[PDB]
DNA sequence: TATGGATCCATA
DNA sequence: TATGGATCCAT
C-alpha cells in the first residue's frame, strides 16, 4: 500500500523534527500501513476496479496490525485511563505503544479506518480526548484515500471528505495520513464481503 | 416524548439566562422534541417493547420536525460557509433558524441524531465548526436515551454514548437533549423500519428562503 | 467519486 | 451487556 496524502499539524511538525523517538514512532507506522498487499501472492496492494464500491473492507487492515504488533511491538486495543477508567464508558483505540530512552518518553495513539466516514470522527474524538486528558504525546488517524475508497463498500472512511474537520485538532500533534493502492485493475479477486448492515444477506425481520 | 437528560455548557447556561432570544430558541426545541407521540392517534409516545432494535427511527423524528419547520419557522439544511464556500466540502446542517428582535441576529443551528452514535461525533464536529467560525451562537444536538435506543435501530445515537465526548465542545455554547418515551407497550404497533417508514414529506429547505 | 444516514454485524 | 465495524439507502 502507498501513502498518498497526508496532513500533520504544526505541533506534530515539530516534534518530526526535532525528536527522535517521534521519528522512530513516525517510521514504523508509515511503513506498516504501506505494508497491505493484494492478492496474498502479490507483493503490492491490487484493488479490482471492476464496478463503484465492489470491494469489502476487512482483510485490508490486517498486515498493517502485524507488523505493528508482531514487529513493532505495539499494543492492540489500548482502553484509555479517561474512557473505561473515569468515565466508564466507550472503547479502546486501534494502537498505542510507549517510546523511550533516558528519561524521556513518548506515547503514540492511532487509529486506522476502514469503516464509515462517520467512524472516524469518533477516531479523531476519542485521540483527541487521550491528548487532552494527557495519555498521549501524539495521535495518528489511517484512512484511504477517495480514489481507492470508491472501489471499497459505500461511505468508508475516506482523507478527502474527513478532511474538513482536521482543523479541529489545533494546538495538537496529530497526522493524518491516506493510503492507496498501487494498481487499478480487473485482473485480481474482488475483497471479500461481510452481511453487514444493508448487505442483501443480512437478516431483516421487517418485510 | 419526555426529555429526561441534557448536558448544557457554561456557555449555553449563560446565554439561556441572559438572553431572552435564546430563551425563546430553546422552549421551540423542547416543545419540538416533547411533540412525538407513538400511534399517531395517541396522546403520549408509546414504544413497542418486545424486542431488542424492534423499531425503526425515522418516524420519531416527524412531529418534531414537523413542529419546528411549520410552527416555529426553523430551516432544514442550512450549509456552512466554512464547508460550502472554503473547504468547499460537506454537507449543510440538519435544523436552523436566525432569531431576531431589533438588531439582534441569534443563529441556532441544531442537528436531530438518529444515525449511528459514529455519526453523532460528525453532527458535534460540523456544531463545532459552525461555531469556531461564528456562523452560530448556538448548537443543540437531539438524540434518544440508551434505554429508549435499545428498542430502537441497532447503535442508534444515544446521550449516554455521546456523553463521554461532551467535553470537546468546551468553550463553546452547546446544548445536548436526551429524549425517552412515556411509556413501554407490545400492544402499540411497531415503529416501521425501511421505506415504510419513511415519510414523503417536503421540508422547508434553507435554499428555499427570503 | 456527494453526503447524512439507517441498519445489521461480529466479539465480548 | 456494550462498542467499534461494515454494508447499502435516499436525495
Ligand atoms: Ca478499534
Ligand atoms: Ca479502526
Amino acid at each position: 500500500m502507498e501513502v498518498e496524502k497526508e496532513f500533520i499539524t504544526d505541533e506534530a511538525k515539530e516534534l518530526l523534527s526535532k525528536d527522535k523517538l517521534i521519528q522512530q514512532a513516525y517510521n514504523e507506522v508509515k511503513t506498516s500501513i504501506c505494508s497491505p498487499i493484494w492478492p496474498a501472492t502479490s507483493k503490492t496492494f491490487t484493488i479490482n476496479n471492476t464496478e463503484k464500491n465492489c470491494n469489502g473492507v476487512v482483510p485490508i487492515k490486517e498486515l498493517c496490525y502485524t507488523l505493528l504488533e508482531d514487529t513493532y511491538n505495539w499494543y492492540r486495543e489500548k482502553p484509555l485511563d479517561i474512557l473505561k477508567l473515569e468515565k466508564k464508558k466507550g472503547g479502546p483505540i486501534d494502537v498505542y505503544k510507549e517510546f523511550i530512552e533516558n528519561s524521556e518518553l513518548k506515547r503514540v495513539g492511532m487509529e486506522f479506518e476502514t469503516g464509515n466516514i462517520s467512524s472516524a470522527h469518533r477516531s479523531m474524538n476519542k485521540l483527541l480526548l487521550g491528548l487532552k486528558h494527557g495519555e498521549i504525546d501524539l495521535a495518528i488517524i489511517l484512512m484511504p484515500i477517495k480514489q481507492l475508497a470508491y472501489y471499497l463498500t459505500d461511505r468508508v472512511t475516506n482523507f478527502e471528505e474527513l478532511e474538513p474537520y482536521f482543523e479541529l485538532t489545533e494546538g495538537q500533534p496529530f497526522i493524518f495520513i491516506g493510503f492507496n493502492a498501487e494498481a487499478y485493475n480487473s485482473n485480481v479477486p474482488l475483497i471479500p464481503k461481510g452481511s453487514d448492515g444493508m448487505s442483501k444477506r443480512s437478516i431483516k425481520k421487517w418485510k
